[PDB]
């Protein structure tokens, strides 16, 4: 089994709620520069790297109302860029790359959202990937936007009519054979090309859509949200679906449930690919290891820890007494960074929170002992890959990179280089750049 | 007088309601490939082009209810790309060309639109316009979003409660110098970073914004729609009036009218600048020129003209005895392209329709001809600049670079390269990349 390997990035200075980036050696403070991602991009491309995933936030840091000082002197939260800016940019210097982008169902239009992936697939040449999300600082961003807050299952039932209509213009509205181009005939069938029409809970379009049919028709979807209505969700529109770490036997269970539910959507259990967050940091020796990332926690100040948990859930730990058990709480936000702690205590999750954030405990070790337990986890949570999740930038990726995946790929167990050009059919398997036909999508195509 | 040049462009086969897709050297049918623009970018800037310009679209050519099969047939106003991931896609293949997206208040979120335009100008580094347009094909478009129709007048009440909002987000969210980045002191000035407050008859916004401040701050602020309310608009907003072609005296008026608007506004006279559409055919001697415009021309099927105009008027010109006096037509849709015939009649425009659209004759003759009629224009009209509207791609863009702009930068009209880094400074002539201080935008800094 040859597992896929993307490099976990977002257009910000921190991520997932930590602050490394006053660790001497980290780069990300110059996010807002187009040679970062040059940079970052080269150096996934060069190695084979399947993709780079760009995360995405809206809202912030907000504590009891405000947003404490701490997060700029930190950069906690803010700023970042758009991530379908960056992605675009990222097209004109790469030529294999994939690219896939966190887009939130909660704040986009559907019609202007459909029309924008749909030009980045076409000028990619169908290197697009979409990471579904329903948005973990929801209240924040709503207050941005200027609408009413969504509860949280209810987003996702939002992106249930998100998705169905996005379907018919990636899918319904140009045939895939459409467009002709002949100065001396047609330029277009017209008998190819579709009034859509839609009239959902949330959602209404009637009309013809802007882009005509891309090279992979829908991007492929990524879904991040392991909350069980999340699950689901992941389970009937998910391609590839992001977990977060976990014990082999937690994560184990879970790619057996997600599975399962994409089994009841009337999906084969392996059409649906589960993939790992991964973070390592690794030296000549172990001990070097264990140091080196001493070296990163020293860098990060627990001061964050409040408005960090803040920032996704909107419970502030300050203010309840340490014993409170996390089982009590509830959020409409994100509501795995509650459910994971449960049987602790909010004094529990204060105390090393600001440590690893919403992310996992890095894997630390020599680069075998790093390959080693890549393949422990592949195995025993029958996974189909890994998003590498730096501690610092470009470092993290770089020595997985240079130093673990070349002994995964002399065990058969990564891929040597770019085989298929689109990014279904390289993360899929299929030899199809389209969407499966077990697929919803699949269903809105004119037939 | 310096005279700036960009080149109009949009991403789509066709442009402006014409279709000379079937030219044997028109390229533009490969506009959904990154090389096609790699290639139109490269000559614009190798030529010294201040800035390429995108236009844009939502809506289609609805004739009555429905897009009659010749819209496919010639590809007159679908598919397309959206101009963002155009730009963001040129930027990582330039270092100083301008680009300029046309964006629309109408269906754009204001919150979500800055932090896209904020980003384009950081990776940019300073070279990114925003063409402000309150949408021309607004039924339609309002149907693909599902969203209630906005009348005229109300679509430009509508971008000025827009424009207070990513003022704010853009000036007034994130001081210019909040960011220190200093590893050993404060990655940012709490006290330089604020929370905005917004309560329009048509946005509201309250909380922070996600973008810093970025090179230019503001992006460069393009403005299209010259109606009575649209002037209005654009001289309390806009920095560069696009203007269509119009004989000297109607458009020295338009100029003078425009130009008294930013007056009116607290603004100097001269900081704003007009800029107009100048389409042209360029051939060694005059009869060459003919034959090439004729050529063109050949291409061009009459058959688009009802959809073509419906398009962006929503009337359908074969409906109307021929007798009918265009001013007779109302539109709350593309209202220049109603009010310009005013005088005509339907029978008149609808005869001459496909062969220019939403714009105008061509210049047709040699480059000493068309150099002069250049000149002849900027003087009498008093413009800043000029927007080259291609009859065919790239031919017209290479022809007007490799014969025509040579004279003018002889004669001293056109500068001989780039002279500042950022779009703003180019095209404004401040001293930094920022918004001049009496811009409405520059009223919402900290
Ligand atoms: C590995 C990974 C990455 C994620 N990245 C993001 C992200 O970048 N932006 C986001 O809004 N939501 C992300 N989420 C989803 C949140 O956890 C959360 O889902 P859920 O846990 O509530 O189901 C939704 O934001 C809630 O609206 C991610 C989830 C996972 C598992
Ligand atoms: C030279 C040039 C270019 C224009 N380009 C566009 C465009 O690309 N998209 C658009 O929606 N509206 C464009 N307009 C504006 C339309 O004419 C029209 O303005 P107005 O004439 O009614 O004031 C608005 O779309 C109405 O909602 C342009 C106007 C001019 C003068
Ligand atoms: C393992 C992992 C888990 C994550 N969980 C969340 C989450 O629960 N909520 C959220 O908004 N973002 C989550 N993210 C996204 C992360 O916080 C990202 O840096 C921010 O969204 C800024 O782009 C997660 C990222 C990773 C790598
Ligand atoms: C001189 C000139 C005038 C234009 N007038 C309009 C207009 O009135 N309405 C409109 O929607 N677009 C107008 N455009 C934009 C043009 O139709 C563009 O090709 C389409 O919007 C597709 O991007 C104009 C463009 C030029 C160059």
């Amino acid at each position: 089994k040859q597992l896929r390997f993307g490099l976990f990035e977002n257009a910000q200075t921190n991520d997932s709620g930590t602050a490394t980036w006053r660790h001497p050696d980290n780069q990300r403070h110059l996010f807002d520069t187009l040679d970062y991602w040059r940079n970052i991009a080269q150096i996934c491309e060069d190695a084979g790297l399947d993709f780079v995933f760009l995360a995405d936030a809206w809202g912030w840091a907000d504590v009891n109302g405000e947003r404490p000082d701490i997060c700029d002197v930190e950069g906690l939260d803010l700023p970042r860029l758009d991530p379908a800016i960056v992605a675009a940019a990222l097209i004109a210097s790469t030529t294999k790359l994939g690219l896939v982008m966190t887009g939130s169902t909660l704040l986009e239009q559907p019609y202007s959202f459909a029309r924008r992936m749909a030009s980045l697939d076409h000028l990619s040449k169908g290197r697009i990937g979409w990471n579904v999300v329903t948005t973990g600082t929801a209240e924040t961003a709503s207050a941005a936007f200027g609408v009413p807050m969504v509860a949280h299952d209810d987003r996702y039932d939002m992106a249930d009519d998100f998705m169905e209509l996005v379907y018919k213009l990636w899918e319904g509205a140009w045939e895939p054979d459409a467009l002709e181009r002949d100065k001396q005939g047609r330029y277009a069938d017209p008998a190819k090309v579709h009034r859509i029409d839609h009239e959902g809970p949330y959602f209404r379009s009637n009309g013809y859509g802007n882009t005509s049919y891309s090279p992979q028709g829908t991007p492929v979807l990524f879904q991040a949200g392991s909350s069980e209505r999340g699950r689901q969700f992941g389970g009937r529109h998910g391609e590839c679906i992001f977990l977060g770490g976990a014990p082999i036997p937690k994560l184990a269970e879970q790619v057996r449930a997600i599975r399962a539910e994409a089994v009841a959507e009337g999906r084969a259990a392996d059409s649906i690919k589960l993939m790992a967050a991964f973070s390592c940091v690794i030296a000549p020796t172990h001990e070097e290891a264990v140091q080196k990332y001493q070296e990163v926690l020293d860098s990060q100040t627990p001061e964050v820890a409040v408005a960090s948990y803040a920032w996704f859930t909107g419970l502030d730990l300050s203010s309840y007494d340490p014993s409170t058990p996390m089982s009590e709480l509830h959020t409409e936000l994100s509501q795995t960074q509650v459910a994971r702690f449960a049987g602790l205590t909010v004094g529990d999750v204060l105390a090393d929170w600001h440590a690893h954030g919403v992310r996992t405990k890095p894997v630390v070790g020599t680069p075998e002992e790093v390959a080693d337990a890549i393949v422990e986890l592949a195995e025993g949570a029958d996974l189909d890959g890994f998003l590498l999740t730096p501690v610092i930038q470009p470092g993290s990726t770089i020595d997985f990179i240079e130093h673990v995946l070349p002994i995964l790929r002399e065990r058969g167990v990564a891929a040597s280089g770019y085989d298929a050009p689109t990014l279904r059919e390289r993360l899929l398997g299929t030899e199809t750049p389209v969407l499966r036909e077990d697929h919803p999508g699949a269903g809105y195509r004119a037939q």
